[PDB]
């Protein structure tokens, strides 16, 4: 049996989604410990491959790909355990990073040590973003640079959509905490909003590069805490896009946002893409924690923890 | 004797130069082979430190340099001999990559293996840009994300000014051929030039940002070409404060400049700083080779060599 273990993925933003620049999307984000990945693979007895843990949409995928990867490396048949799924569809990045984990661990059983851009290519992962493509096996604060934009990008609707992005930038996060806050956001109809909302202006797409990579980068790299939080305030409660995102999904992470802005316990925070995590970043931590406990008894969160980042990436160690 | 050699530093452009950023400056860079620095560093057997090669204003600092090193580490008193100097004050930072290089070498001369930022803070180098002192020790393309603007920043003629930033990308260069072009440009005045064209717009700052890290940076790191040139002729051509330089500087300039764009044989050109040197890319090298020896015999530029990247920074041996 293969043990392998992954961090979730916190994004910040998407960068270029205009109809005149270069390259199209590219994604800020970073990598936490919890939510985590804890998953199990080792050989089917009776030489049938299975999922547990994790929901059917998974569930289904993860055998896709092992069925794949089986006759791709000519291994077993394999069954995996996911002891510790991480949250679908809530902002965390989990399919990508499953599949990815997994994956890699099969590999593992077999022979082969797998590289995590082609793997994902394989699987179908990472057709817009190399965020957590990228933080598997690094980890940290990355900066992807998108795709490069066709000469018939004039007109756009390209921006929607094989080749995952590497990352430009990829930096160590520092020891600061991390507060995630599952708030009570929901997860076609997002289809038709994205086309209403892009393509963007370029002004904004030109501004949203300027506070990701001359306002949160240098700050990790250099770790600035007031430096970080100016600019993940700043994407947050100004960056286009990302208002679109806060908007669209309303109340139950706009009152969340603001509430963190006014907290004097919360220096910054953030929505992680569309779904209910939001994370939050503090000098006064314990403060911030009597303040999430306050928001979690009234109503307006459903849970809250503190966690750190995480600078590897996943990990496989043997077990039986 | 340590024999030190170390590439020249070509720099695309500045970055943030606007009164409302979160960061100021910011420098993308490349390094090439030629011109290139060789000196050899050794102890002078009379105990009196000496600089041989070069002109006057970097010998007196390499001996100053020496002289605070010497003491700084309890070494020798050195002789090095500058066999090979970087043209001054012609766009590419011979200053900054001397200093370092000759530092370096003393040190290796010496018991120490020193750190490049810490050398580089020093003797007084790299207080606008990280770019020769990133460029020593990584070699390759790198963009550093500048110094975090002060609160009372509202106001500006900070930007024209320790601490040396750390770049925020850093990337291999492929393997493309460099053509490097000594145009008629000349080399108070540019102290007063600066104060009339920054601050910038902060729409041109963001724009710049935009150019570098989401054109430059992800089309150098996937090794597209037509990308990559697409970008640095954006910039060349488009970049506010470069267009600066090249008006300022004026015909000697401009002519070399918009030459390489109507010559089918130059994919993309680019002046480094203000200095005389610019340097453009080439798919078809063969067919630049002789429109470059056409416009040096004609006189409207004084020299042209080909180069490749140094992807190392600089480089030390023991000799006798
Ligand atoms: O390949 P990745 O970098 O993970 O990101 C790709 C997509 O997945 C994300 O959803 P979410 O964060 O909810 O993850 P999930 O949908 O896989 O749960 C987000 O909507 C991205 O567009
Ligand atoms: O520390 P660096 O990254 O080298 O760059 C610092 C300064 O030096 C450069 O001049 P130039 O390219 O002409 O080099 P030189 O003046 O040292 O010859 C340029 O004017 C920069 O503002
Ligand atoms: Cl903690
Ligand atoms: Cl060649
Ligand atoms: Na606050
Ligand atoms: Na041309």
């Amino acid at each position: 049996a293969v043990r392998v273990s992954a961090p979730a993925r916190l994004s910040f933003t998407l960068i270029s989604l205009d109809g005149s620049s270069l390259r199209r999307n590219g994604i800020a984000a970073m990598a936490v410990d919890r939510p985590g990945l804890t998953a199990e693979v080792r050989e089917a007895a009776d030489g049938i491959v299975a999922v547990t843990g994790t929901a059917e949409e998974t569930a289904r995928e993860l055998a896709a790909a092992l069925e794949a990867l089986r006759k791709l490396w000519d291994g077993p048949a394999a069954r995996v355990d996911v002891l510790e799924a991480l949250p679908q569809h809530s902002g965390f990045g989990s399919k990508t990073s499953t599949l990815l984990a997994v994956g890699h661990a099969y590999g593992r059983l077999c022979g082969v040590e797998p590289d995590l851009r082609e793997l994902a290519r394989t699987l179908g992962r990472g057709r817009t973003s190399g965020a957590s493509t990228g933080l598997s096996a690094y980890g940290g604060f990355l900066v992807d640079g998108g795709h490069v934009n066709p000469p018939d990008f004039a007109e756009a609707p390209q921006k929607y959509l094989v080749a995952p992005p590497k990352p430009v930038v990829r930096l160590d996060f520092p020891d600061w905490p991390v507060l995630v806050l599952l708030t009570h956001g929901r997860h076609q109809e997002e289809l038709e909003w994205f086309h209403s909302v892009a393509p963007i202006p370029a002004e904004e797409s030109w501004r949203t590069s300027h506070l990701v990579f001359m306002g949160l980068a240098p700050a990790v790299l250099e770790q600035d805490f007031d430096a970080f939080c100016a600019a993940v305030n700043e994407i947050t409660f100004t960056g286009h896009f990302k208002q679109a995102q806060i908007a669209f999904q309303g109340d139950a992470v706009a009152d969340v946002l603001e509430a963190g802005r006014a907290a004097p316990s919360v220096d910054a925070i953030a929505l992680s893409v569309t779904g209910p995590a939001c994370f939050a970043f503090t000098k006064r931590p314990e403060d911030a924690e009597r303040w999430a406990w306050e928001l979690k008894n009234r109503g307006l969160i459903r849970d809250f923890w503190f966690t750190r980042a995480n600078n590897q990436g996943l990990a496989t160690t043997v077990v039986s």
